[PDB]
């Protein structure tokens, strides 16, 4: 077990090393080889550390009257591409070392999936099992009056997001503050945080986002004859059978969505139990019982088959659970053919060899969980240009679309003036929904998948470019660094 | 040896404990005893930690072309009394733990000597023996474009100051930046740093300040019959003989100034040698040789008497050298009667007992070295109201003063119309200087001593109030906390 | 905006020291800013230059603005450019002619036959 | 006749050349001689040109309804010492070449008399004999909404002042605008212009300032035995007899004030006539007739003695008239012993030799007319700290002063308990005024002269330092450059 800071740190170190040779060859500015190679070895030392790390302390007054101090952190990994964005964690485990760590990932997520954001992360040492509906407000509404006074929250400088122990309810309290004290003289005030309640400028699909992100991740590689063959796998969701490592906000949806396209959810689990039914499991019923019973350990149409799901038959596995689900202490017990990581750091770097040595493909946790990030990047636009997506232009396409068919029909009337008479070219039931069920929702559902598409190809292009083969994690971090480098390389970073 | 963070931390912990009882008695707002006592025990937990701690990283490009990263810190101990102020250290030893530490002291210095400043401190990990006349500019001029973008430099939010390895030359580069990029639209831009070169808005006496601060420190207690008797000491500088622990920017002046009032400088030393001449030593000659020879180890009218000055005869000792000159490992070897500390943390808390047990008085390093701070507080005013001190009103008093004597003379002409005839009431040679040698300089030299005066009495009043007797350090930290508490107690600190 | 410089004199670095200064001046006097004024490339001013400008205005003054990087155009595509910033002017010239050579009201009066597929042209450089 | 731009330009060119050698010797930073000498020859190329020159054009709509364009200029000679300050001229002669010129002078005036201002100047092409009480408002109130939108007016960036065709009435219209549109959110808004009407934040003595400036100029050199002897002149105003070249806002006062100290105003003149009465002339009567008759050509107690006053007996001459009163075409016709220039460029550089060759002293027009500048620098402080000078502290000194005498009296009661009994030490009639006639006025009258004093000595020190002897103009420009250089030399001018 490494430090999750150190464990991620080591990743791009590898990635930096690999691109290193290729990159000097690719740069063109006429310089000395050693110079324009020690150059990139120097820029790549700039990208590694975080550029700002803020520590705080709060005079919070409790409900009983007493006071207490709240150690709270904030780190912006790089002003590389403003505005920085990252979640806000509430947990006593939060330490400045971990905040630096995540800030790194958020900077490379955004690089992967091409969203113009830097990377941030912020924690506070609070166990929300202690405070009330009210003290949390007195805290969050204070943790923003601090950051804002020091330029670490603002629609153009930095944008918080939800994290564990940080629901919608919280992010409302933030915006309700920054848009009332400091950002008041700004048109873009409510663009300060994402994941707001849909009433106050949210996005439909902020919850199911990450899950439906995981989905379009797999669908961009399972449709690749260049890997499915090499993986010894048959292309198609309708062909394969998968499993799930829990029922997080991810699992509940990642399951259901992939469930919707014929891939058979073999088994599932819990943070405190196991479930197994090797012949397909119903999402919705679970979505009932896990909320009807507070646990599916007792879902009747399955079995509590104690044991790691990670050791159970599956053509696709989703470690949709918390940190470090895998070590090489079970790498000989994968039972899978393709693993697509759900949360950050589920696998040690160690076992990653063995999976390659056992010849499978473990899609990296970089961009899979980054489905949510893009959705935030959309809510940060919805709020930014002050208009629901496409409300301006919804009835327009509705008009034109079946004001276009009416031409095809009319144009067929030439050849078929009397053969069959009138020919009512009409939509279908489905294509009627995409007309009548028009909503910003479907824009997201659309824009989301396409970002994942163009992204996931940028990786398969990378793996081919460096013969990494089934080394996606590296290639990903390679593909991220390749991008972040371009920005510095041209910025003439020296502002003096 | 403790951590200098922890070692200072422990100080006011004692101080907080002592005032604790007296303070609840002194508060009047009608509340429950346990409540309005757990109150103060809670406010006193707020004051301890720092409210902001910033960490940085710089893409500095060297002279040869290469890049490198510059870890740089900044800490504002409390927004208690804006604007915060503290020096900027250059040294590889700088670590976020020490930056928090000093930030505490600067907050209690200012509390002692009644200057409305919070407390800050900032380091960078640089050994200036590495860089050039130019890279330092490329660094400092960058370490301000960062802080300024995040609200940690600004004439109303925070004000840097010189520290070790940070001469005038540096502080110019800062102001030359903040007053050219961000603060440009501000009238108060050049109030951003103090210790600027006198040309660019400095103060005459910025160098000799700290020394002449040490002086008026002692003169406020050595003139106290309540202690000089108890110390078994004869009131008067013309009576006592002292020593000096080095020739810092402090010693060169603290010596010379106290030299000017009949107190006999017995011996002196160096960071790399000893000197002794138990019958008075000439400042100026040393101020020659230490600059003529780069060392006084060879000053002819003295001797290189190797051994700790701290173990040499003296009625007053000045540990005007770097951190932790004393432990109890020589507490039985004080040889002194009154010790007045020059730099921060020269003595372990341990030995402080023994000095009390050996019945001497060790004046705390809190306010002695804080002579310089006030002088900075003046340069921050000179720059603030855009006018040399008293240039507006210099010739006015010059007029009135000897337009007043001319009345006394003329009024004597009544009683003495013919007894002695004309009676030229005139000034003296000295009082002529205070007229003709009028300068902002003399204002400082004046305002400085009076701040030290009113301060040093606030301590002797405190020691009497709590029967601390010869416990000045405590009483000082007690007197500081007493003040800083008042501000929070009334602020209704909750901004939400 | 011009400056009196013959870029055949200075280096990869002095030009930076110049351009990055010619913006700290204008910006202090309200002549650069995404809502007040927007530079663009000209002769002896490639992409490389316009990067140095934005890299400055979006780091000293416009830092507290969401629209900072809107200060100049023709930036390198990495830093917020547009694909087709180079070939633009040319493909501009094209759609110019195509809007008049398809005009029977002029092609006739010009004694000209409407259509690109019909005509033969030349180029001055 | 040279271009007044070129003619001033040439001045400091000489001055730059002279200091050039001395200055490299004086700098200490260890560098190569040729390097740290080409250094100063390079800094001295920076100081020469203006750093900003703005040209404008106004859609002014006339009273009749028509439109017209108003070419208007503005030039800030150097951001060297913010805020820049200069007058606003209305005249059709105004051209960008002349605006650059004056901006230079205002930068060296301020350098001479030690007021922390840069230098500016602004004209518009208007002949105010054309427009009305109202169009001028529509113009001025527009020429500020333009400059303000581009950072050329503002209490910390730039400060206009009155010039020819620009009375109080105008400067009110400016402040009434900048303090109502843009500077509204600033506490320092009304500090934007000086010379405002006394009601709206002016200074008593804004008119008579320049004149009473000319006065304390001469009084600082005519009291110099080092020159009065060398000039073959007898020290004292009560000894000498002078003349005046007109009755400008300068002459009306420069005459009267020097009139008040026994120097005999021999003759005077007009822009359209001559006057002569070689036996002393009354200011006030002229101040009547020139306003009773609109001309003194007919003042009964003198004669209309046509001919250049510059060719008439005088121990002191004041060319208090407009540009280029002298050439060498009358240099053999000086008739004077000391000439003290009133307005800018009254003498060609050519004749200056001849005066030296005829062995007289022509005090430069740099600082003589700069008496007004300092007074503006005070109104820019009065407005800045929002309090009449000394109103806070007037009754305090009044108390202490004759609460001090009452001690001297009482203390004499010891020696003289019965010799003469009660001894009423009282003020005099005069010293009573300085008590009862206490006013911000007298502060100015005081602070003014002292600035001129400390200034005029900085010149006599300079002339001695470079053996310039009776070369004051040069020495002045030398003394200015010496100062302006210090600021750049230390600023590390490179902000990148
Ligand atoms: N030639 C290649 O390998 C690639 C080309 N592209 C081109 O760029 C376009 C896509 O770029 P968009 O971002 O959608 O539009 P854009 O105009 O904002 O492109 C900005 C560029 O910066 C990079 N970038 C994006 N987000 C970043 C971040 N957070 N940090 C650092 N770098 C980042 C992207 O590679 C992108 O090419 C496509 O049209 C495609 O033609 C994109 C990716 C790879
Ligand atoms: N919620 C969001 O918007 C995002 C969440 N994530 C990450 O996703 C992960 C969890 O997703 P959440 O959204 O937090 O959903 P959640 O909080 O609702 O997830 C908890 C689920 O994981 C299960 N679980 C926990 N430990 C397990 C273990 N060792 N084995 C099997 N099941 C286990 C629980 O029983 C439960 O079903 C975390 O790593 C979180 O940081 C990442 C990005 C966004
Ligand atoms: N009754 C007492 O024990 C004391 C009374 N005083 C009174 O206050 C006046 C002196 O205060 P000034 O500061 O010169 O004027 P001021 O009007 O600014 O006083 C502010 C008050 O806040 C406190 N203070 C000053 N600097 C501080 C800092 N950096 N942090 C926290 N608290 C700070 C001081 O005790 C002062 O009384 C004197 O006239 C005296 O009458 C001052 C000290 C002790
Ligand atoms: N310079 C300033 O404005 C301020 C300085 N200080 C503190 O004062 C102390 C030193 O004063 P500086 O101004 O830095 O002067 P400096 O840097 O010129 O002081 C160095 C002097 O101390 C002597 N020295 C060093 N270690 C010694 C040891 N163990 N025994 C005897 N002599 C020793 C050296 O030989 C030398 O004479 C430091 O603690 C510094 O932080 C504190 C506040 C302001
Ligand atoms: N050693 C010398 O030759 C001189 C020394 N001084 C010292 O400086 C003090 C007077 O300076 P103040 O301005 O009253 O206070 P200050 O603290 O503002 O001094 C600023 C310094 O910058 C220079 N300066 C002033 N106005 C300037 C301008 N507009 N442009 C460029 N440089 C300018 C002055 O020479 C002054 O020494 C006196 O106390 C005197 O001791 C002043 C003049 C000459
Ligand atoms: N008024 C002010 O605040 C300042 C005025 N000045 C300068 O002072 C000069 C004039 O002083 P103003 O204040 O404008 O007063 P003004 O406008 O009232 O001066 C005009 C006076 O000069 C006389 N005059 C004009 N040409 C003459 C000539 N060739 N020979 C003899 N007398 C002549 C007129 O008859 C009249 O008495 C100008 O050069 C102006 O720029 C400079 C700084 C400030
Ligand atoms: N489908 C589904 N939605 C849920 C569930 N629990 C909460 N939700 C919320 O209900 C919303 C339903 O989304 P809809 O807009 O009605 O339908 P959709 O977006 O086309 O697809 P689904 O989200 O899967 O229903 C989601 O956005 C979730 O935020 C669940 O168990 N299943
Ligand atoms: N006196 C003194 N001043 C020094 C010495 N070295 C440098 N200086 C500087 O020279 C200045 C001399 O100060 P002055 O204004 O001339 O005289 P003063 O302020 O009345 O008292 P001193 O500073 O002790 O001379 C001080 O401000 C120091 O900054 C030194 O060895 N002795
Ligand atoms: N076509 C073309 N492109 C060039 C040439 N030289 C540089 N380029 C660049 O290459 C890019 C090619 O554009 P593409 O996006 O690949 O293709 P296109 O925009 O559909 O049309 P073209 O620009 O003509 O290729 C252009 O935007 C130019 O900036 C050239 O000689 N021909
Ligand atoms: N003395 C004098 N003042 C005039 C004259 N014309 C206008 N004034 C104004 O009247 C004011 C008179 O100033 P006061 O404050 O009353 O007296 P003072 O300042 O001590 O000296 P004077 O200005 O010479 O009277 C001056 O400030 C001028 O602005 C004049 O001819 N003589």
């Amino acid at each position: 077990d490494p430090n999750f800071f150190k464990m991620v740190e080591g990743f791009f170190d590898r990635g930096a090393s690999i691109v290193e040779d290729k990159l000097v060859e690719d740069l063109k500015t006429r310089e000395t080889e050693e110079q324009k190679r020690n150059r990139v070895r120097s820029i790549l030392r700039i990208i590694k550390p975080c550029n700002h790390v803020l520590s705080l302390s709060f005079p919070i007054r409790r409900d009983d009257g007493s006071w207490e101090v709240i150690e709270g952190y904030r780190a912006q990994h790089s002003q590389h591409r403003t505005p920085c964005k990252g979640g806000i964690r509430y947990s006593t485990d939060v330490s400045v070392d971990e905040v630096k760590a995540l800030a790194s990932l958020m900077t490379y997520k955004c690089a992967v999936v091409d969203v113009p954001f830097g990377g941030a992360k912020a924690g506070v040492k609070i166990n929300p099992k202690n405070y009330t509906d009210n003290e949390l407000e007195k805290i969050t509404r204070r943790f923003t009056m601090e950051l804002a006074k020091k330029g670490f929250i603002g629609p153009g400088v930095d944008v918080p997001a939800p994290d564990m122990s940080t629901g919608e309810r919280e992010m409302s309290w933030i915006a309700d503050t920054y848009a009332s004290t400091i950002g008041h003289y700004d048109i873009n005030a409510h663009a300060c945080v994402t994941g707001k309640p849909i009433s106050q400028g949210g996005i439909h699909g902020r919850i199911s986002a990450t899950g439906r992100g995981v989905f379009h991740g797999i669908e961009n590689f399972i449709n690749e004859a260049s890997y499915m063959s090499i993986l010894g796998m048959t292309p198609g969701f309708g062909d394969k059978t998968f499993v799930v490592q829990g029922f997080g906000n991810v699992g509940l949806h990642s399951m259901r969505y992939l469930h919707r396209f014929g891939a058979k959810c073999i088994t599932v689990g819990e943070s405190d139990g196991s479930i197994w039914n090797p012949d397909g499991i119903d999402p919705k019923e679970l979505e009932d019982f896990k909320l009807q019973h507070g646990t599916i350990l007792g879902f009747p149409k399955a079995k509590i088959y104690e044991g790691s799901i990670l050791e159970v038959d599956c053509d696709i596995l989703i470690p949709a659970a918390s940190e470090k689900q895998l070590t090489k202490s079970n790498a000989p017990r994968v039972k899978a053919k393709i693993i697509a990581e759900g949360a950050n750091g589920p696998t040690t770097p160690e076992a990653d060899k063995i999976f390659l040595e056992r010849n499978i493909m473990v899609i990296p946790d970089l961009y899979l969980n980054a489905g949510g990030v893009t959705v935030s990047y959309f809510e940060w636009l919805n709020n930014l240009n002050h208009v629901s997506y496409g409300r301006l232009t919804f009835k327009y396409e509705r008009d034109s679309n079946y004001h276009l068919l009416m031409s095809v029909q009319e144009s067929l009337e030439r050849k078929f003036g009397k053969h069959g008479g009138t020919i009512p070219i009409v939509p279908t039931a489905e294509f009627q929904d995409r007309i009548s069920g028009a909503s910003e929702k479907d824009i997201v559902h659309s824009g989301l998948a396409y970002t994942m598409e163009r992204s996931a190809r940028q990786i398969m292009r990378t793996a081919m470019k460096y013969n990494l083969g089934l080394d996606l994690r590296t290639a990903a971090y390679v593909n991220a660094i390749e991008k972040v480098f371009r920005v510095y390389n041209e910025a003439g970073v020296t502002f003096t």
